[PDB]
């Protein structure tokens, strides 16, 4: 691929601590240490506003398969569902006694699911508002949570070291340093997990065996998003702790791109739906946003 720099966003305070594009392509939304989040066109990077009402920093934000809805994460200890179109606050999910660390959607985007400091996962009913199920999930806090392509199952990870597979239905656990990071593949076939090694590896959740391993990249203290770019080339995308965005073959393993441009930790990276875009996110010596458009 060719990313170069196209747009980069400022106005966030704080770090940023995450970036995701709307399902529909057309928006980005960022959340931020600095109680905020911001909305911006995807292709252009323009500015289109802030939805503000956490009493804390945000760590995650996810969007609904319609793009009509945000979900967001935050140290308040609370998640809140928000309508883009409007700004408004539409639900506050309380139950976690900590922070709420990471947020998705289901598919069907009738559930959301939140793993959190206080070592649970949650599965909530998006349209009630109320906590359906409680995971005692992990032994410390959960890092990532994750939403197959049918919603029946959920990855969650933890720095207890564990990465752990849930039947979303009944909340019983299916299979079993820090694990930084999971997200189920786009065909919802192999699970990517970091893990505070700097290191990323591409696991058969079927088999339960490891067929990919990604280094290069620095990431020894922080949960770093990273992505499976599908659009064009298939790659491997993750944020660095050298402030460099990371970008592999995901076949041959070997590093295809740096993006350098960031002053500070590279936190989240996103990949467009249907174009060849990555978004990337930054800490609080940098605190912008990047878009990043390749050819192919
Ligand atoms: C996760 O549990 C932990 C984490 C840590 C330290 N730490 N490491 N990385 C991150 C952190 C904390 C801060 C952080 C944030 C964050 C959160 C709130 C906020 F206002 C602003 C920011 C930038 C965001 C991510 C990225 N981000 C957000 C959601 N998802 C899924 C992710 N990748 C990452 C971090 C220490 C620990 O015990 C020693 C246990």
């Amino acid at each position: 691929p060719n990313y170069a720099l196209k747009f980069t966003l400022a106005g966030h305070t704080k770090a940023v601590s995450s970036v995701k594009f709307s399902p529909n392509g057309e928006w980005l939304a960022s959340s931020s240490a600095d109680k905020l989040i911001k909305i911006w066109g995807a292709y252009d990077g323009k500015f289109e506003k802030t939805i503000s009402g956490h009493k804390l920093g945000i760590s995650d934000v996810a969007w609904s398969s319609d793009s009509n809805l945000l979900v967001s994460a935050s140290d308040d200890k609370t998640l809140k569902i928000w309508d883009v179109s409007s700004g408004k606050c539409l639900k506050t999910l309380k139950g976690h006694s900590n922070y709420v660390f990471c947020c998705n959607f289901n598919p069907q985007s009738n559930l959301i699911v939140s793993g959190s400091f206080d070592e649970s996962v949650r599965i909530w009913d998006v349209k009630t508002g109320k906590c359906l199920k409680t995971l005692p999930a992990h032994s410390d806090p959960v890092s990532a949570v994750h939403f197959n392509r049918d919603g029946s199952l959920i990855v969650s990870s933890s720095y207890d070291g564990l990465c752990r597979i849930w039947d979303t239905a009944s909340g019983q656990c299916l299979k079993t340093p820090p694990v930084s990071f999971v997200k189920f593949s786009p065909n919802g076939k192999y699970i990517l997990a970091a893990t505070l090694d700097n290191t990323l590896k591409l696991w058969d959740y079927s088999k339960g065996k490891c067929l990919k391993t990604y280094t290069g990249h620095k990431n020894e203290k922080y949960c770093i998003f990273a992505n499976f770019s599908v659009t064009g080339g298939k790659w491997i995308v993750s944020g660095s702790e050298d402030n460099l965005v990371y970008i592999w073959n995901l076949q041959t393993k070997e590093i295809v791109q740096k993006l350098q441009g960031h002053t500070d930790v590279v936190i989240s990276t996103a990949c467009h739906p249907t174009e060849n875009i990555i978004a990337s996110a930054a800490l609080e010596n940098d605190k912008t946003i990047k878009l990043w458009k390749s050819d192919c």
